[PDB]
């Protein structure tokens, strides 16, 4: 797992992170495509990391949609979507 692919498959869902709404079929499209290529406990922490660093490059977002994108995809995760959840320690 490379963060550029984590890039590529979250561009479609900064609209829906910025304007809220609901996210479009590109968006759960590249979730459910990230949710899926990530397996193993190491590709799961270094998916996690990517998305940490790419909510750094967008600070100013709040974190409440990105809570809803999950279920609103129809995916689950094993940890809250938060900028301060430490990925290395599950
Ligand atoms: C936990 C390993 C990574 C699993 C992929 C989750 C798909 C992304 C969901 C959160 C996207 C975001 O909130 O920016
Ligand atoms: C595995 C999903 C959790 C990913 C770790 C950080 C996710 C929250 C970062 C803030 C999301 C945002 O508002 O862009």
């Amino acid at each position: 797992v490379t963060c550029g692919q984590v890039d590529a498959n979250l561009a479609p869902c900064v609209p829906f992170l910025t304007q809220g709404g609901e996210p479009g079929a590109a968006c759960c499209s590249g979730v459910k495509t990230l949710n899926g290529n990530a397996q193993s406990p190491d590709d799961r922490k270094t998916a996690c990391n990517c998305i940490k660093a790419a909510a750094n490059r967008y600070p100013n977002l709040k974190d409440d949609a990105a809570q809803s994108l999950p279920s609103k995809c129809g995916i689950s995760l094993n940890v809250p979507i938060s900028r301060t959840i430490n990925c290395d320690t599950i």
